[PDB]
């Protein structure tokens, strides 16, 4: 089998991205941020705190013939940001762009932290990172992925995100007009639960590429890219009037500046972010400071390669036995 669907930004920022999920029978259609950083599917419900719902769609498992409560099992998830969800657990059918889960666990929001309630345009997460990393007790359960592996034509999916634009996210088949030049394969370590790799380096605009290995997160549900302190220093070095602003949150820039691109290391082939999507606009309403894109990630604890620079290239999740990432340029 596979399954092939259309994500889209939720803003004009490219701030998350969304892409519809058919849920329960007959199908209740959520819009859900697939975030290849988790191993949760969760979703607004009939269940969530009334006060903690703002626009969002919500499911509503006694509205469906196929849901079955999993009796016992809850749940409970604090993201690296500090948001967070909990609740009880539901099996059901969930189909992804043509492609059908049976009994997949659908995870329904009892809590959800305020910037989830902010965002009216999410109706919960769809995790694409490794089962080992799902929040269900006691008794942990599998993603979309991994429930649909053994079924797909090849057990893979790929992200092919936007700049200011849909996308696309494909399940068991590689689009192979979707890309320009070859995929570049590099290895995954599974040991923390992510899609974990080691970039080869990076280079500042036309710079000199500098060699260095950079072991970061291919995280789709993180907006933007998070790298050492000493590699964002020498990018933001080439912006005039860019500095780190500890009152902000990060590196902002003039906004009447025109940025750089910025290069990463993919093995022996490059990957080339352009400057333009580097630019996440005023800090506020009318400001002629700007957000960076790139920002450091000292205090997370991991490096992350988020969606600023995967939008940048045509990225394969492989999930055989030994897991890989693929990169290509589009």
């Amino acid at each position: 089998s596979t399954g092939s669907a259309t994500t889209t930004p939720i803003d004009s920022l490219d701030d998350a991205y969304i892409t519809p999920v058919q849920i329960g029978t007959p199908a209740q259609t959520l819009n859900l941020d697939f975030d290849t950083g988790s191993s949760d599917l969760w979703v607004f419900s009939s269940e969530t705190t009334a006060s903690e719902v703002d626009g969002q769609t919500i499911y509503t498992p006694s509205k469906s013939t196929t849901a079955k409560l999993l009796s016992g099992a809850t749940w409970s998830i604090s993201y690296g940001d500090g948001s967070s969800s909990s609740g009880d657990v539901y099996t059901d059918t969930v189909s992804v762009g043509g492609l059908t889960v049976t009994g997949q666990a659908v995870e329904s929001a009892k809590k959800v932290s305020s910037s989830f309630t902010e965002d009216s345009t999410i109706d919960g997460l769809l995790g694409l990172a490794f089962s080992t990393l799902n929040t269900v007790s006691p008794t942990q359960q599998k993603t979309f992925f991994d429930n649909a592996k053994a079924s797909l034509d090849s057990p893979v999916f790929t992200a092919d995100l936007g700049y200011h634009a849909p996308g696309t996210y494909n399940f068991g088949f590689i689009d192979t007009t979707a890309y320009t030049g070859s995929i570049t394969y590099t290895a995954v370590s599974t040991k923390q639960g992510f899609w974990e790799w080691t970039s080869t380096g990076y280079a500042v605009g036309s710079g000199t590429f500098k060699s260095t290995s950079i072991d970061g997160i291919a995280d789709t549900g993180t907006t933007l890219l998070y790298l050492p302190a000493t590699v964002v220093s020498a990018y933001w070095a080439q912006v005039s009037g860019a500095k780190s602003s500890s009152s902000v949150g990060g590196y902002v820039f003039p906004c009447s500046a025109t940025l750089p691109s910025f290069t990463f290391g993919v093995g022996s082939a490059r990957i080339v972010i352009p400057g333009d999507y580097i630019d996440f606009g005023p800090i506020s309403t009318g400001s002629s400071s700007c957000f960076g894109g790139i920002q450091s990630s000292a205090g997370i604890g991991i490096n992350i390669f988020g969606d600023v620079a995967l939008k940048a290239a045509f990225v394969v999740f492989n999930g055989a036995t030994t897991p890989t990432l693929g990169f290509a340029s589009k």
